[PDB]
DNA sequence: GGCGACCCGGCGCCCGCTACGGAGTCAACTACGGGTAGGGGGTATCGGGCAACGCGGCACTGAACACCGTTGTCATGTGCCTTG
């Protein structure tokens, strides 16, 4: 069957979740939060940049600028060795 | 007319696992009518990229004072020489 949850894949996904969440915890609180909402780690629906700029109280271009800032920071080789292997 | 065999159905099972071949199938027709489903066409709505402002760290503004620190300064005290 195809509907079976392969234990190896499920456990790898859980480990990826934990490692990624730790990596965001390395980032600043606001930066980690905004990138999380932009990619919906907390909830299955990611929020657009303007969509993030309502609960947090930032403007769509301001939140956009920090989204660019988050993507850069997670792109430095520091917080990249761990997540390269998980793909 | 309940016993009785007998008859019959009817059923029930028939050690363990791995490991180990392939495969794949004979007989209507057309007309309509709708409804949906897709196609492009065009349109309101949401999202991403630049100019003006605000900060914020520090930095300069040294300017204006302060902190030691220094050789200015000195009227006023020991030591030798001359005279009582």
């Amino acid at each position: 069957d195809s509907e079976a949850v392969v234990p190896a894949d499920a456990v790898s996904f859980t480990l990826l979740q934990e490692q990624l969440h730790s990596v965001l915890d390395t980032l600043s609180e606001r930066e980690a939060g905004v990138v999380s909402m932009r990619f919906g780690l907390t909830d299955g629906q990611p929020k657009t940049l303007d969509e993030i700029g309502k609960v947090y109280g930032v403007t769509r271009e301001r939140i956009r600028q920090i989204e660019s800032k988050t993507m850069s920071k997670l792109r430095h080789p520091s917080r990249s060795q761990v997540l390269r292997d998980y793909l």
